[PDB]
């Protein structure tokens, strides 16, 4: 909706539009671009847009596994997302998917590089919202790990972007937000990622959240779903009710994983479903149906 609320910026802990409302996006992810990129389109996130409602779509741009690293052409789905966006009128996540690289400065060149052409091509562009580490994992902790590869990459966005909104992922797949809480950047307009799996975490996590905003650290939801953490093992749909009435509490926005036919219980679409969008609701999985629900309200 960034025909409606234009430039975002952070009041506090709050995202707030141009306007200065506080605003709550929702949205959903794509899966691996180098496997699923198929289903992202300027169709198919029409779509999502008109009969979905979503607000933010993310493009999970892997790093690893056949991913960029290895094959980094997958770079122009990520642009075809950021213009479909554009046209579109939403905000589009541009996330540097790191997973099976755990410490984000395994892969920090091609970092930098990667995200000083996407924040001179669209920098001046307020559908664009940057998360540049998405899982951080392993033996890979905030103070020595994290931040201080989120300082470089953020220096080179900040040259192209002055003020776009940059989420930063945390430690243990991006659950330890209270660390980044107790030394957070300097940036005005950063994040620091929160994910979920409706299956497997519970309130030790919350409390680590409400921790980390009680000392003035945002916090986005860009990733969360409603299966177990392996993406598979049925859908908990209280627990995920529990998760969201959360997230409204404290007016937190959320991206669902994830938009594909994979088949797993946290997969939105059921194979054959048209890569360029119209699902009825037989076409969605039981976490597809309940996604979209959730997003329209």
């Amino acid at each position: 909706p960034v025909a409606k609320n234009g430039q975002l910026s952070i009041k506090g802990t709050q995202l707030v539009n141009r306007d200065g409302k506080a605003v709550q996006l929702k949205g959903i992810s794509s899966h691996g671009l180098q496997w699923y990129g198929e289903y992202v389109n300027k169709d198919s996130l029409k779509w999502l847009r008109d009969d979905w409602g979503i607000t933010v779509f993310r493009a999970a741009m892997y790093t690893a596994d056949g991913g960029y690293i290895d094959n980094p052409s997958v770079k122009n789905k990520v642009k075809e997302a950021v213009e479909a966006a554009k046209e579109l009128g939403i905000y589009v996540i541009i996330d540097w998917h790191i997973l099976n690289d755990g410490n984000p400065n395994q892969n920090k060149e091609k970092a930098k590089e990667f995200f000083k052409e996407m924040s001179s091509l669209y920098g001046n562009t307020p559908n664009v919202i940057y998360e540049i580490a998405n899982e951080p994992n392993g033996d890979v902790n905030w103070k020595r790990d994290i931040k201080p590869y989120a300082e470089e990459v953020i220096s080179v966005i900040r040259k192209n972007d002055p003020d776009n909104i940059i989420i930063v992922g945390t430690g243990t797949w991006s659950q330890d937000v209270n660390d980044a809480a107790d030394d957070q950047l300097k940036d005005a307009n950063v994040m620091y990622a929160l994910h979920f799996y409706a299956g497997t975490h519970g309130q030790f996590l919350r409390d680590k959240a409400n921790y980390a905003l009680s000392k003035g650290a945002p916090i986005f939801v860009t990733e969360w779903g409603t299966s177990d953490a392996s993406g598979n093992g049925g859908v908990f749909l209280d627990q995920s009710r529990e998760w969201l009435k959360y997230l409204d509490s404290k007016t937190i926005s959320w991206v669902n994983w994830n938009l594909s036919d994979k088949q797993e219980s946290s997969s939105a679409l059921k194979p054959g479903a048209s890569k360029t969008g119209g699902w009825r609701l037989s076409d969605l999985s039981a976490s597809g149906t309940f996604v979209r629900e959730n997003i329209l309200g």
